[PDB]
């Protein structure tokens, strides 16, 4: 068995009808603006910057130290069968390190929320245009009256395509960053290697999980509409879509080393998170705990300058970006790992990828 073998284009299925799909998203933008909507509806018918800067500066330091700040930070709020529990949280304090680690190797991650963030409001400008646009095509008649309710469904499973097209990035450059023996023969581009193989293969991959997704989102939507429109709510399925997302992340990163197919990549993804059942959860609950006290720590000192509410809300929302990709790079650093010592041990010709402190941990 060897990391990185002979990739090959996974969900061939899943990915036509994707691009079925997006097809018929271009053909209501285009129907629109053949009957007239696009001509009818543009012509109608009858001190503080500099703060925000240190917002930026330091977030970025804090990729590179909050590795270190957590180790010493859980020690007070550990002062008072704890004791079962915590070689699990040393665990996820030594993923921190390997995560500020790759972060130390691969320093354009960070932006990666940027340019998801852009394709993101492009996708959403375009989908404003043609919501506006559908808004006075036609009153439409027939079967295409019901292009508005196509054109949601594709908002929603578009949105998630992308969304999980930035989770695959992620993960296919973490990928390269730990199953590469040594760290100086690393790719001259991790981040542009990890999008060319997500668009040359796994693009079905990510169709399917976003599929998947907003399979369940909608549902959500439609209750919360509706329950807002009157008792007890069954909302409560967010917590079945929060859990399938993640379930989604982790299916990537095993899609990412073994070129398979999503139903297997899950399958093995979700066999390997009930193995370590309890060292998910200290990774999803510590772990995500002392990621929040960082963004505290980002808007606390960029607002501890002072009029500036702007800049405090600036702080707080690039805060959640880079702390997201280090909550990313954790969960996927742990999946490697997992994959690493199931399928690797000590003896030599399988000999581990992982890292010094990850290895004394198993």
């Amino acid at each position: 068995w060897k990391p990185l073998e002979d990739r090959s284009c996974t969900d061939i299925p899943w990915l036509l009808l994707f691009i079925l799909f997006c097809i018929g998203m271009g053909f209501i933008c285009g129907f629109s603006i053949a009957t007239g909507a696009a001509a009818r509806l543009v012509s109608g018918y009858d001190i503080i910057l500099g703060l925000c800067l240190l917002s930026l500066v330091l977030s970025m330091i804090l990729m590179v130290i909050i590795r270190y700040i957590s180790r010493v930070l859980v020690w007070i709020l550990t002062i008072l069968i704890m004791l079962v529990m915590r070689k699990r949280v040393a665990l996820t304090i030594a993923l921190f390190h390997v995560a500020g680690k790759v972060f130390i190797h691969l320093p354009l991650l960070v932006f990666q929320p940027f340019w998801t963030f852009f394709a993101l409001v492009l996708f959403w400008v375009y989908w404003i245009m043609t919501l506006l646009f559908l808004g006075t095509t036609g009153k439409i008649s027939g079967p295409l009256q019901y292009m508005w309710w196509y054109h949601v469904v594709g908002l929603i499973w578009i949105s998630e395509f992308i969304l999980a097209c930035q989770q695959m990035t992620v993960a296919g450059a973490v990928v390269t960053y730990y199953f590469t023996r040594d760290k100086r023969n690393l790719p001259f581009t991790p981040i542009l290697a990890s999008v060319n193989r997500l668009i040359r293969y796994h693009l079905g991959t990510v169709a399917k999980g976003s599929f998947i997704i907003t399979l369940v989102k909608i549902p959500r939507m439609i209750l919360m509409y509706i329950h807002s429109q009157l008792k007890s709510c069954i909302c409560c399925l967010w917590c079945l879509e929060k859990c399938l997302n993640y379930l989604n992340q982790n299916a990537y990163t095993a899609t990412a080393i073994n070129s398979t197919n999503f139903c297997t990549s899950a399958k093995d993804a979700f066999v390997i998170l009930v193995e370590n059942a309890l060292r998910v959860a200290t990774i999803n609950t510590v772990g995500d705990f002392m990621l929040f006290l960082g963004k505290v720590l980002i808007v606390c000192s960029t607002g501890l300058a002072g009029p500036l509410i702007i800049v405090c809300l600036f702080a707080f929302l690039v805060a959640h970006c880079f702390l997201s990709i280090y909550e990313m790079v954790v969960d996927v650093l742990f999946l490697c790992f997992a994959i690493d010592t199931k399928y690797n041990d000590g003896s030599p010709g399988r000999e581990f990828y992982m890292d010094k402190v990850l290895m004394e941990f198993v």
